[PDB]
């Protein structure tokens, strides 16, 4: 298919699932049961750039939402947003590189790095309820690993 996709949804490596905050905004929080069924499902597309055996670059778009998650410099600072698009012309194969992350197959983890903002990731804090952002330091306090579980669509 032109751009492929598969959904799926992804929890960081303390087990929090992910939920939409605003309509701008992803939290992490520790959910279970029927409260589950509030996690976003992500659509994952294999978009072009620099690929290796162990770095695929992707977009990631909230399953049939014309949002996606992008890295822009606020208040000079690289940042996450959920940021809308045209719903004609998205996904494509060919992704601005704000939208493109570099999935990353670490432990039996992924790593989420900005195409744009090298050694930026995708990152969780340990306190629950708090927003997914994007965090410059690997390897202490944030979480920065997460699994991915496919959804049959």
């Amino acid at each position: 298919a032109p751009v492929r996709s598969l959904n799926c949804t992804l929890r960081d490596s303390q087990q929090k699932s992910l939920v939409m905050s605003g309509p701008y905004e992803l939290k992490a929080l520790h959910l279970q049961g029927q409260d589950m069924e509030q996690q976003v499902v992500f659509s994952m597309s294999f978009v072009q750039g620099e690929e290796s055996n162990d770095k695929i670059p992707v977009a990631l778009g909230l399953k049939e939402k014309n949002l996606y998650l992008s890295c822009v410099l606020k208040d000079d600072k690289p940042t996450l947003q959920l940021e809308s698009v045209d719903p004609k012309n998205y996904p494509k194969k060919k992704m601005e590189k704000r939208f493109v992350f570099n999935k990353i197959e670490i432990n039996n983890k992924l790593e989420f790095e900005s195409a744009q903002f090298p050694n930026w990731y995708i990152s969780t804090s340990q306190a629950e309820n708090m927003p997914v952002f994007l965090g410059g330091t690997k390897g202490g306090q944030d979480i920065t690993d997460f699994t991915m579980q496919f959804v049959s669509s």
